[PDB]
């Protein structure tokens, strides 16, 4: 029962006991670090209940694995879930600093990068919240993604330095190590077993996470592997010689595996590289899933349990190498034939699909991963001959010519040459997806319509033949790190409004607040948290963009991946257009016709993508000029937020009031993001795709702002275009001819305004219609005008969006998951 | 005041919160984690208290510099100073382990290699026991020297494994960094001032291992240096284009100075990274002296006390630029004028030598140190003039062409040009010990005859200037390490007869011994004790060797760095000798003229010394042969014991009977082990070089087996050999002829009986005289046989041995450089 006083003591204990840091002074580093010790002394009492409990009762588990995990801050999550946000924020006030000040000292873990791994880590909290037996597994990353920094030239790529004191939450298993192989050959026994001989082997050893659940003892692992090779690998002879890099060959090769997260995949190394992770990954959580069904099990070790013991799901198709690996170690290691390994390890897996094109699907080299991987290779090939056995049988032999091209797509190898064809240089390659829709009993998408898409379009011959494997999975975000946490003005007023606090687990409590989206009360309480929320912000940008901005101003932030399919541009030539309009007037017109603003960009941009790089440069361009125009004032501001991460996230979309999200309508699966928006009260512009469907049905059409083209209508309009009959909105050319003015920038924009014209080529001809959609949306910005004015109207549509937003917590996603996909039910730790 | 029950709770505490292992169950290596870090606590704790007092008081602090510690295991020696050796053991045995089986798993600290590197350990030891305010300072080097394996083949070298898992007992001091810096150029500035910029930029942090003092709370630091750089300078566009190497080039090039101790240097990269190593040491130790030197001071910074606050000791040349480095931060960051950083540098800096021969003292190419260094080399140069003006000042320009010689020998640069030379390639090099020799306060050796021969031979101009600076300090060893806790049986007898317990504090009261030397009681118990001591080695050499061998036997050791210098292959030739009479004999004329003897060897070879390794083989091979004749049984046993090292030393030095240091006569300086020896109450048998002299004399002559050639003999007797004089005795003979036979060994030995062979040329003609004193050593075995024979006398030797080795305590040496060198004064910590 930790209070204020012990809580105090526990971090002066660390501070002295368990230093990092000189004894002289108490500066916030140290303050953070043993904070960060004394949480996660209560962290591991429960991790180790957890644990045991877990050990003894032997249900089944499920594990999560991803190659991101978006963990961002673990500090006033842990205490929030732990309750002891209280005694910790008495107990640093004794200590002389207070609670916000040391949270900031911590870094985002980077151990991930987008969506992708902010779905794994939303899951991993609900997953312990909701007392569900289920671990997550990944790469302990060193450098992350990259540091975005903001310059005059735009942005600039640094390495993370998120470890270079280390992490105070890990928890290093030194006695968890498990071998890697890569290369060598394959050979058979005088038993007739297989043998992967040679090559290269390393280490890969575990690293505890714990992820403790909001009202409860359930504390999870986030297991993460870091890749390492013993001290006896050094070569003293080459070192003594001179030749110190040669002497440091092995541990390099070893760790690098480790070093970033996505490395350059142009050259052959970094396809190496790329494939090393994957397999690393796998093959080590594998390892220790099997050991811990070995243990457990006690001296009755049946295999044809395993599936009732173990869940194994596949976040994309990183994960694929774990089909082929559980098989090698069922077959090779277990002594198991080929039917019970087979079957075993399609009941264990699973996938989970997130793209709408089927090119982005991954595929390999088959020379370069039969080169790594020799004995996978081989498994691959046995379970694609036995799906050309199973579609012979199914489809039989009588049509033909369809058979072949049935065979030509649902294959998982590509240029290949069939075993018996009756029938009577292109490069060989494996298609990971295919392997999964293969190796696993479930497939699912993570929206409704997206799942669809996969059922009809991606995978549809599949579809055909398993139906039953097909699902959705509706993606989540978790309420307690992006309400209850992020936004504690937002917190309390909906526990006063709906009577309880019960709504952060039970959140379809939130709609209950439809009853009072027009109380006079409440809207002034919420105008008045939104508005706080904002001063935080202020703050932040003052010290990370430079400019000054006002609160008292529509905050319209659009912060995702810089891709032009994402199209900043859109929204940037809209802010340009709405500028020159200005300017063209006079200052009485001004305030009458647009309301201020404070545009706000984010997001990282692909180091060799030329273009998305020039559009961050564009962005921070306009917003030089702009902030700087003593006719505009504070009636708009430009800004781009450096570096994009949870913690960015956790502090903007609180103080959020309009959010964009205007990729080309089809593209995007489900988006997250907008889920988070809608949960803190924020509007969403955005087109008919992925999440803005089901989140503008569920908040109602009335309070979301749609414009734009609509996924049947896109391939007519590219149609459009080439054939050469597309005629631009005459503002469009305004926007561009105003660019080409020099208004902004001494700097170019010719390649970039380049893009958007002509009718054919790549990387031309405005592939993702900003011009198509700029009218409807500029359009649509002059209805956000109007409605923002109207602040009864604005503020009864924010409350709408929170109060719509609750099936959009991952509570819902994961109690879906743990029931249709996994099978495994909930675990009491008294 | 911690009992057995606190004790237990601080190791469970330590198990479970801060753990690096698993949960499950309580192994020795988690066990020792956990003892360790409750142990750590309590040095913490009274680190923290001795840093307080210190820095209130701002008294004169004394810093040790060394490339090398040789720390070995610390958990004995300091439950042993902290007096809980009673506490930990119970508290072991209620968790079900025993404190032997825990400390076991200690690996020794590979901070060190020899001699050079233990004075500098046993120094801290008794700087702490003694209350003396002084730190050492040193490299953290990661795979230290090398592990010594012993195959079928001899010797292999494999990197050391110590920090795999971590140091439980070092404390990194993250905020701790200082700048250092490399190549780079030179340039004035418009205020006239010298700045060095551009180059390599790393930096060095700053690992704390507490050094407890024996009953007493003194707690000082051996503070270590770890070489880095920031993540930022990891290149990610390099690491993305797929050259991984060239992007982890930076910080490869900064780590590796802390890889390996002594790194092979034949290579142009091996003798930049020896200057690279050299350089860290000095600047990071200075930096961070200078700066608590300006911290203490408050407002008032009186740069003229820094001498009366700050000594410097070089142990060895390896410390050298600590000069420059003075130098250079005073006048150029500190604005000090010449004279004044001058003055203050010499009353800061002396100088530690270890070295008989002038060559074997530090020389540098003049354009390499230049090239890294150049404000430095600058700074040199100064020095260097203003000797020369010195020098020409004090002998005058009456006699010329002697002073040329005066100048010759005395310039720091070598082979350079002379300002003005009244006077009517080449290499360029820098002299580190001349420049020792003018920048330091004092000049030392280590032994009252080597300290002679610095004064005479190797610095005889330099002591003619300046005869004030030169001194001896006798070299030590620590009674708590090397008898108190090394020795529990002996311990309790030493105890037991002199009354008392204050011996290990008091140390002369093992005078007190000598008279008692011929009671029969105390014989017995002395017999007893060493017998009890040779069990744990039998058990040791089982399982290390691979030999069964017998206590009841003499244990003949000669453990020390495999060079022909030190004439191993004197020893095993003598064993061979007695090998042959053996078997030319009938079973009970053996057991009447030798008696039973295990001959153990120990230490480490170059790798890159041929003969060396050749030795290492030998002795192995005649252990083979001689280990498995069943007609020697348990008469004579030789056994060689991988991997040396002080843990190594704790064990056999105990243990041993006769010991063994039969270099030729000279070349050593001092010596450490034999002191050790002595101490345990081993017999040596010795030439009359380095401390063997001093020993013998305070042990008495009887207590001694001296033979061979002397001091004064030697350049005569190579006179004789070239020439063509020398003749061989015919046992000598006999033994070269007995291993061509094939005795040992299919394995050649041609080109080792080589070296021995003929009367010129290098690496030949027996330069080290095995062949001359081969007569008087193994007539001086035989005595040895003699004596042991008569255990009443043999025992008193033994107890005598002890009873006059109090003055090579290394609190003896301490006090004498704490009063005569740095002038410091014992601290009171209550
Ligand atoms: O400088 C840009 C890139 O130039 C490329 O170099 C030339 C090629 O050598 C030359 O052969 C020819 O290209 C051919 C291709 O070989 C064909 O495959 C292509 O076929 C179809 C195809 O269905 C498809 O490409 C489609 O194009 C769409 C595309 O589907 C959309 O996704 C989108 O493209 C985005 C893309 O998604 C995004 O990732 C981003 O890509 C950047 C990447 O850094 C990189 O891929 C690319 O590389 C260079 C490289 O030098 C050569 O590959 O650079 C882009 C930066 O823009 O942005 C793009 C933006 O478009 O939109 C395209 C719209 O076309 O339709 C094509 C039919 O055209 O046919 C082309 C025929 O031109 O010309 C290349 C250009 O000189
Ligand atoms: O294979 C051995 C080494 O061979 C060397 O190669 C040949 C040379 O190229 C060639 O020029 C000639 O060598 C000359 C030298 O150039 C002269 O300097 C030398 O001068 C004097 C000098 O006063 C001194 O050397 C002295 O020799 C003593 C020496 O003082 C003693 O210390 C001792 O030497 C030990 C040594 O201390 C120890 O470290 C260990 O050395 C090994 C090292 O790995 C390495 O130095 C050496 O290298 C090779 C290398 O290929 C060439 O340098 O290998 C040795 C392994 O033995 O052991 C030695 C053991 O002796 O004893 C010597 C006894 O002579 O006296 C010489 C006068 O001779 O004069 C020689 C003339 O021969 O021949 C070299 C041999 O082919």
């Amino acid at each position: 029962a930790p209070d204020a006083a012990s809580i105090t003591s526990s971090i002066k204990y660390h501070a002295e006991f368990t230093p990092v840091f000189s004894p002289e002074r108490f500066e916030l580093p140290k303050a953070f670090f043993a904070t960060a010790q004394s949480v996660r002394d209560s962290l591991l009492i429960n991790w180790n209940a957890t644990y045991d409990i877990y050990e003894k009762l032997n249900m089944k588990q499920a594990y999560y694995l991803s190659m991101e995990f978006l963990q961002g801050r673990a500090l006033l999550n842990a205490i929030g879930n732990l309750e002891l946000t209280g005694a910790f924020a008495e107990a640093l006030k004794n200590l002389g600093h207070n609670l916000e000040n040391v949270a900031s000292q911590e870094p985002d873990a980077a151990l991930g990068n987008g969506g992708l791994g902010r779905l794994a880590s939303c899951f991993l909290d609900s997953l312990a919240t909701l007392n569900y037996p289920a671990w997550g597994y990944g790469l302990r990353y060193k450098y992350g993604l990259f540091k975005q920094r903001i310059t005059k030239d735009g942005q600039e790529e640094v390495a993370e330095d998120w470890l270079e004191i280390g992490s105070p939450w890990e928890v290093v298993r030194n006695d968890v190590s498990y071998p890697i192989k890569f290369y060598g050959k394959v050979s058979t026994g005088s038993d007739g077993k297989r043998y992967w001989i040679g090559g290269e082997d390393i280490k890969a050893v575990a690293y505890d996470v714990p992820i403790p659940g909001y009202k409860t003892r359930t504390t999870i692992s986030l297991r993460l592997w870091s890749t390492q090779v013993p001290s006896a690998d050094f070569d003293l002879s080459a070192f003594n010689a001179g030749e110190h890099t040669k002497a440091c060959e092995a541990q390099a090769n070893a760790e690098k595996i480790c070093y970033i997260l996505y490395p350059g995949d142009e050259s052959e190394e970094g396809k190496i590289l790329r494939l090393k992770q994957q397999y690393t990954l796998c093959s080590a959580s594998l390892q220790d899933i099997i050991s811990r069904f070995e243990r457990r099990s006690g001296d009755r070790i049946k295999w044809e349990e395993f599936p009732e013991k173990v869940a194994v799901q596949m976040n994309d198709t990183h994960p694929t190498l774990c089909i082929p690996e559980l098989m090698r170690i069922l077959i090779d290691l277990k002594g198991l034939n080929w039917n019970e390994a087979w079957n075993i390890t399609q009941r264990t897996v699973a996938y989970t699909n997130h793209t709408v094109l089927p090119e982005a699907l991954e595929k390999w080299s088959y020379e370069l991963m039969q080169k790594l991987l020799p004995r996978h290779v081989e498994i691959i090939e046995a379970i694609d001959e036995e799906l050309v056995h199973e579609i012979v049988l199914k489809y039989g032999s009588m049509d033909l010519n369809k058979l072949e091209e049935k065979l030509t797509t649902m294959r998982i190898l590509e240029n290949f040459d069939l075993p018996s064809s009756v029938a009577e240089i292109p490069p060989k390659k494996v298609r990971m997806a295919n392997l999964c829709v293969v190796g696993g009993h479930a497939v699912n998408g993570v929206a409704e319509i997206h799942s669809e898409i996969v059922k009809e379009e991606v995978f549809n011959d599949f579809y055909e033949l398993w139906p039953e494997k097909f699902q959705n999975k509706t993606n989540g975000v978790t309420p307690r790190r992006w309400i209850r946490f992020c936004n504690p003005p937002l917190s309390a007023i909906i526990t006063k409004w709906t009577g309880t606090e019960d709504w952060v687990l039970k959140t379809e409590k939130l709609a209950e607040l439809q009853k009072f989206a027009d109380n006079e009360d409440l809207q002034n309480e919420w105008r008045e948290a939104k508005r706080s929320n904002k001063i935080k912000v202020v703050s932040f940008l003052k010290e990370k963009t430079g400019y000054s901005v006002v609160p008292d101003a529509m905050f319209d932030i659009q912060v995702k991946r810089i891709h032009e399919y994402k199209r900043q541009l859109l929204n940037i030539f809209g802010i340009v257009y709405r500028y020159k309009k200005m300017k063209e007037m006079t200052a009485a017109e001004r305030k009458t016709n647009f309301v201020p603003r404070v545009c706000i960009f984010g997001g990282k941009a692909f180091a060799t993508y030329v273009q998305a790089k020039r559009i961050v440069k564009f962005i921070t361009d306009v917003g030089a000029t702009i902030n700087h125009d003593p006719e505009i004032g504070d009636l708009l501001k430009v800004v781009f937020v450096p570096d994009y991460n949870v913690s960015v996230a956790e502090l903007l979309i609180p103080a959020s009031d309009l959010s964009e999200h205007i990729s080309t309508a089809g593209m995007e699966a489900s988006g997250t993001s907008n889920m988070k928006f809608a949960m803190n009260g924020c509007i969403q512009i955005g087109t008919l795709d992925g999440a803005n469907v089901e989140i503008r049905e569920e908040v109602g059409e009335e309070n979301f702002f749609l414009f734009g083209a609509q996924a049947h209508e896109i391939a007519g309009l590219r149609k459009e275009r080439a054939d050469g009959k597309f005629v631009p909105d005459e503002r469009f050319e305004e926007v561009k001819e105003f660019v080409r003015s020099g208004a902004f920038g001494s700097y170019n924009y010719d390649d970039l305004i380049g893009s958007l014209e002509g009718n054919e080529g790549f990387g031309r001809a405005d592939y993702f219609l900003v011009g198509k959609d700029f009218p409807s949306y500029i359009e649509c910005q002059e209805k956000v005008d109007e409605a923002y004015r109207d602040q009864k109207r604005w503020t009864t549509m924010s409350i709408l969006n929170t109060a719509g937003s609750y099936k959009f917590s991952s509570d819902r996603t994961i109690h879906e998951y743990a029931k249709d996909i996994w099978n495994i039910e909930a675990v009491e730790i008294a």
